[PDB]
């Protein structure tokens, strides 16, 4: 394998982390590839969920739980701590929550959360390398607890980082608000990469076509696929009572992607950087309500 950039795995992983038995596994968890069996019986339908007040109680719970722990990680972000260090960190986390942390064995992903650092697009698995000054760096929380998944992201500057980096990041993140800005029912979903792709290209920047947003309750991924690329094909009308995310990831290159020989880091073909920013959403009758928000500040971490 050729690597598109500087960053290298950095191997052994510590062996997988245990959960206990204590709390509730989503079906995954303990199947033997990681399969979830719900998930895969909707397989290819484009059906969207509307969720009952139980349900958004649920999510409520999860998402502002999920925020909880990102917000962990984020307190560990400092040049020499390693990527397994963080995750180490998430997965103690969310056992003290009382929530099992939904990456793992997902699809026999080994770790709890995704690091991904600099040219890593997203699912980039966390290792042994320390974080180095003028690195950025998202981490992907998602926890699963009485049944219900919440699902957020942000991207951290290491230290201090040069122009281009703050200029990335910043755009991302304006391109998840002006994205969430749109949200209220009678939205179609694929609108919402017309507003990204539109933010991002005016900053010279451009879009993952590979990855998308995804519904999220009961299950981790599910109705609807959420393209953050101008003119797709997405299926379906926003209405009060959806849950999903928006996710964009936005290069500093080109939109191309390719996947290390682990089978899950995402990189640009490139090597150049790429930032990310996530939000879990329930449609309202005004808008909607980002179930993720910080409680306690205004503002993502990188501007705080
Ligand atoms: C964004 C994303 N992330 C992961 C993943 C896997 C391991 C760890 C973290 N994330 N796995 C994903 N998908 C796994 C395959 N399953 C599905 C199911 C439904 C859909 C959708 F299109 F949204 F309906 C997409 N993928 C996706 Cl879409
Ligand atoms: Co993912
Ligand atoms: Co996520
Ligand atoms: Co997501
Ligand atoms: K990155």
């Amino acid at each position: 394998y050729r690597y598109t950039g500087k960053l290298r795995p950095h191997y052994p992983l510590m062996p997988t982390r245990p959960v206990p038995s204590y709390i509730q596994r989503p079906d995954y968890a303990d199947h033997p590839l990681g399969m979830s069996e719900s998930e895969q019986a909707l397989k290819g339908t484009s059906q969207i969920k509307l969720l009952s007040s139980e349900d958004i109680e649920g999510m409520r719970l999860v998402c502002r739980l999920a925020r909880e722990v990102l917000d962990v990680a984020a307190g560990m972000i400092k040049p020499g701590v390693t990527t397994e260090e963080i995750d180490h960190a998430v997965h103690l986390a969310c056992i003290a929550r009382n929530c099992y942390p939904s990456p793992l064995n997902y699809y026999n992903f080994p770790k709890s959360c995704c690091t991904s650092v600099n040219e890593v697009i997203c699912h980039g698995i966390p290792d042994r390398r320390p974080l180095q000054e003028g690195d950025i760096v998202n981490v992907d929380i998602t926890l699963y607890r009485n049944g219900y998944h919440g699902d957020l992201n942000e991207t951290f500057f290491v230290g201090e980082v040069d122009d281009g980096a703050r200029k990335l990041v910043q755009t991302t993140y304006e391109c998840l608000m002006q994205a969430i800005d749109a949200v209220k029912p009678g939205v179609r979903y694929r609108e919402l990469g017309n507003i990204i792709q539109k933010h991002a290209q005016a900053n010279g920047f451009s879009v993952v076509r590979s990855y998308c947003g995804h519904g999220i309750h009961k299950l981790f991924h599910t109705a609807p696929n959420v393209p953050h690329y101008a003119k797709n094909k997405a299926v379906g009308v926003m209405k009060s009572g959806h849950v999903f995310t928006i996710e964009p990831m936005i290069c500093e290159g080109g939109w191309q992607d390719e996947t290390w020989p682990d089978g899950w880091t995402a990189v640009t073909r490139d090597g150049k950087r790429s930032a990310q920013f996530e939000h879990t959403l329930l449609v309202t009758d005004t808008g909607c309500e980002i179930l993720t928000r910080r409680l306690d500040s205004a503002r993502p971490h990188f501007m705080s």
